[PDB]
């Protein structure tokens, strides 16, 4: 439960929320073929998420 | 090269270097597991950020 393993889980949930954040703005641009790229790379996102959560957690 | 295109394209490029940011923290910890999902998750989001430059220049 070290501060190092928080970081990397903070990190891993910043990047998801990135992502999703992306997403939104893509699909504001009508970017179609980017959006659907960053629509999984979201979900990517939140697999790394959730193996950290598990990893990482307390 | 509209600017709320530029903002896309940098934050999908803040993205990518993020993904790395997190590779070598998980390298650090021997968290193997997470560490080969987040160096396909680089690889993913070096995808998109490709894809963003040649639409948006």
């Amino acid at each position: 439960g070290t501060k190092q393993e928080k970081t990397a889980l903070n990190m891993a949930r910043y990047i998801r929320s990135q992502t999703l954040t992306l997403l939104e703005k893509l699909n504001e641009l009508d970017a179609d073929e980017q959006a659907d790229i960053c629509e999984s790379l979201h979900d990517h996102a939140d697999e790394l998420y959730r193996s950290c959560l598990a990893r990482f957690g307390d």
